[PDB]
């Protein structure tokens, strides 16, 4: 059997316990609910934060909400962190991850701006990816209502929030925003299509995302299977900046993240990967209900700090 | 036309400038001198510790010798660095690495044990092999000659030395010694072989490194292209010790560095791919002739801090 | 302080970081691998010849190695440069002065014959004076395999082979080869013994050849104080050949070059002294390094095409 | 006993068999005019130029005749050579000296221009000696009289003009004229005084240049023996500019030359020593009696050319 840490095993015994619905189950409002109570009950408190702020940037389909977090309320020029919240592209918001954000934006020292990119069914792909990088180049123009300048934008993100990290990344390369994506960080992302994957079906139930869920996910968000957009394994990896890939070692898309490290280190890219060990995807997340997922964290942030010098 | 760096373009229209013999065209003795004199101008000069102390310790063969290298007189239990020179299992002693050895001390603030292995022609495959593995379980064994207490060892080496570096954690993972390998340096190892690679190709003349050159090693060391012990790539990575793959965009040999951290991420294993732009094999010990090699060295160090913890 | 120019400088600067052993401290084949890396860096990349070849000829003690160097593929009689490379008689071969070999080849545009001779320790004082002078007088008997009449020879050498030029030219005015000696040029030359002189004692370090290595070649070299072979001085001037006598100000046996000129003109004889200005030793082998050395050797060139007729 | 051209022994015999009186036994007008007679029939005829004009510049005791040679009406800026007459500061004028002059400024293309200097025993030393550098700091001022502009100044000079030559460069030296000395060409110097040298005894009769003559311009020049105004061996040679020493073998004063060029090599200045074999004192002025010393006249040019780049 697969190694689960004791503090995980409980968590997940706890869910099988309760026995609650499928995704396909619910209607989409209660879906949305329920992940907002799993994190709001699973995940440590909000860290206190000078600055959490509600801003908003045009976007293509009208304004974008955003949230800056940071514990300054002035600061020097230094990179800013771009996030984007898991959730499959359908569930998920600002508030779902908020606790992990101002968890970023403490341990870093640095100004984290996440992003209520538009949501499947309602708006399918690309709408998300189109969120995403619209006002990840917002950022990156320093504008006066940011309250500070970027010298680099760090994108960063969840789940579906990591495929957009690597989707966001790929887009600026190709067509620069003002200033460079100096670090990218996809944690358990989509990069390459989990269907037939090893991993997929060695996890397809009871490891809190469940291969029911990632097919009602591709349903809702209807991603072009050839298009990079949607599975960005398939991009130009060439000039793909400094990159920290997190995966779990139970996670149903464990694989996922272990091809796009592998096609960065077969393009001569700098990579760190890092594999938590005994862990599920969504770790970043339930730091409450599994205390040891905070190291998890840890060891992401003093990677980044590595990786920026 | 790939990217080099304008010091080390310097670099290297001095080496054709010279235009030496080859080193299968000089004696043994010539072709051992020329490596001591190379990185004696090449390199920077040695720091200052308080600690640099000739040892020995047992080995299938006899003796071999050893060099401590420590900023402290006096220092607590942890780990140990056990440093395996390059030179193609052919070439090089530990003079020709001394002042990197003095320069890993210094920076990581971390007692540096180095490896004086047999070499080929004289002493085939897998006498560097057997030296090396015998070495660093000696040092694991806190033996009182050290004056150091490991509580863990981090085998580090450069080409053949990285070669050396990961078959020893295989072989230490296969067969524990006293304490474990806690971190791996592999610094632009061979890994797999190098034949039919894009990579000799590419830079088989002119980067320092050359087809030659590697060829003339190959045909001393006599290495079985179907032992593990030979080609690192072929044995078990599921349990690699966590790992920090330097490799140079120019050399002959980058992508069996590639491969290699390639099959780590693979195994999911937590690895650091770190490769150094428009610099060639040999960057480590170049640092006064090329400048700008000191700051790959120093990446190195910092990635091996944040994987030390 | 003594003058010295900025780019002569900045290498005696390079040369005192390095802090490097000295020869004696070496093994014999690292001191001359560390004169092959010297040159080999510093000096400009050789010119492009029509003939560079090969050849031998016969010596007392078997037969002695020669590199011809032209840059016409044929020409009709005509003076033959015999060239003997410096390094204490200890070190150099044909390679370290390969480079300065061809451009004195092209500078010239007369055909160069640089002497392979036998080396101390090995084979002590007069190896190198009885190859050096089968040498020329080979040359200066047009044999059919030079294949270059020559009708007249010109012995040039630096620090030990302006050594070598003055005795084989005092031996062979003794006893004629087939054709004169027309001219000779002995660089920074060893002519009468430097221990003693302000020179030794000015320049004993930091300024390429040091107190110490001149101590460790005569060592090995063994030169009898008291034999106009080791120490031309003690030769009959009176019917020496038109010469050439370049120095260095910063060199240690600079007072030995200015001793021997002296002595020429004391017994009538043409000769034109140059003391080049604010370089050291060896300048005629960091061309590349010092730029400014490369005016140095074509002043030399000019003053050869100017006693030539 | 001592070697002597044919050319040069008839023309010695002719001298004798006409067994003229001694410049003792002579009235000055009739020795003054003695010397004009002896360089008219010996000398060359003078070279046809487009400039042989009478100029003048200010002096410390009234103007100071001049006479410019130069094959050019008009040039392009360049060195000025600044000739003086031999003739013991005694006897010579711009007549006696007229067809060397055409001849250096023919063979140089280089305007020449001779000095018409005070001489003794109607003025004593140091009258010669400043007119000779009134007149050169006057040409070096490239005044508008001159019609050419001078980039520097060549002092030359024969026997007493070499002593001249050598006092005017250090005078220059010490204080400088507008432009710099860049070379200066002493032709059989007075530079030490020959008063107990073995040239003097050697050839204190029948070579041209008499021990008698010697003792007479010396009363009557009154120089005084520490004064290096008199006698330039005893000035600071530390400095000197770039020099050609021209001797003859058969000179009773060759030793005075021999000794400065062994001065400057002893100081580290370069210099070309040359001393014309079998000829004597004044060879530069019988040019044609003595038909080969055209030839070593035509060795000084070469060698001017060579020192002036
Ligand atoms: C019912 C809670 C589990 C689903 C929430 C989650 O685990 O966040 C994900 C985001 C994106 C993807 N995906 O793109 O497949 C999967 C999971
Ligand atoms: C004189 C050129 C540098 C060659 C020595 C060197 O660069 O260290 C190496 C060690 C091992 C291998 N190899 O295993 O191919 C290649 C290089
Ligand atoms: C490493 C710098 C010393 C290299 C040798 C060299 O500089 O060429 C010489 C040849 C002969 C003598 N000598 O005769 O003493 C000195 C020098
Ligand atoms: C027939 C007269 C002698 C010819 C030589 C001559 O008159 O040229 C000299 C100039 C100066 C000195 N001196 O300074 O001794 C000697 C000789
Ligand atoms: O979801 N759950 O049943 C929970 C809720 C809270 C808790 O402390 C542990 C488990
Ligand atoms: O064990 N816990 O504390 C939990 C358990 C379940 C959950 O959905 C969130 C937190
Ligand atoms: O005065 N002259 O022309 C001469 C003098 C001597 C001589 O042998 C020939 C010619
Ligand atoms: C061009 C090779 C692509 C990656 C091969 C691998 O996944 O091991
Ligand atoms: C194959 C040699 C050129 C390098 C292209 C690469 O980075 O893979
Ligand atoms: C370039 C100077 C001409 C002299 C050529 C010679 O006679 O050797
Ligand atoms: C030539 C006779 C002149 C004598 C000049 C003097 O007494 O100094
Ligand atoms: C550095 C020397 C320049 C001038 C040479 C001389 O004194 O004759
Ligand atoms: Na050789």
């Amino acid at each position: 059997t697969p190694f689960i840490r004791p503090d995980m095993k409980a968590f997940l015994e706890a869910i099988a316990a309760m026995a609650g619905p499928t995704l396909a189950e619910m209607t989409l409002e209660e879906a949305r609910a329920s992940y907002v109570a799993l994190h709001g009950m699973a995940d440590r408190p909000a860290r206190e934060l000078a600055v959490i702020r509600n801003l908003s940037c045009p976007g293509p389909a009208g304004d974008i909400p955003l949230r800056l977090y940071d514990a300054r309320e002035s600061r020097e020029a230094g990179p800013v962190i771009t996030f984007y919240h898991g959730g499959g592209f359908v569930i998920g918001d600002l508030d779902t991850h908020h606790n992990l954000c101002t968890e970023i934006a403490a341990l870093m020292d640095l100004p984290v701006v996440a992003v209520d990119y538009r949501l499947a069914p309602e708006h399918p792909f690309p709408a998300a990816i189109e969120d995403c990088e619209a006002a990840t180049r917002w950022v990156a123009s320093s504008p006066s209502e940011l309250g500070r300048t970027a010298s680099g934008v760090i994108p960063i993100g969840d789940s579906a929030g990591g495929n957009a990290t690597i989707v966001v990344s790929q887009l600026l390369g190709a067509k620069p925003a003002d200033v460079p994506v100096v670090l990218q960080v996809p944690i358990f992302p989509l990069a390459s299509d989990a269907v037939g994957s090893a991993s997929l079906e060695a996890f397809a139930e009871g490891f809190v995302l469940t291969k029911a869920s990632i097919e009602f996910f591709d349903t809702a968000y209807k991603a072009d299977r050839a298009d990079p957009r949607g599975f960005p394994i398939l991009g130009d990896h060439t000039a793909a900046p400094p990159t920290i890939v997190a995966t779990a070692s139970l996670d149903p898309i464990r694989d996922s993240g272990r091809d796009y490290a592998k096609a960065l280190v077969e393009a001569g890219r700098d990579v760190v990967y890092l594999e938590m060990e005994g862990v599920t995807h969504s770790f970043t997340n339930i730091r409450a209900a599994v205390p040891s997922t905070q190291g998890d964290l840890e060891r992401i942030i003093a990677a980044m700090k590595m990786m920026l010098g």
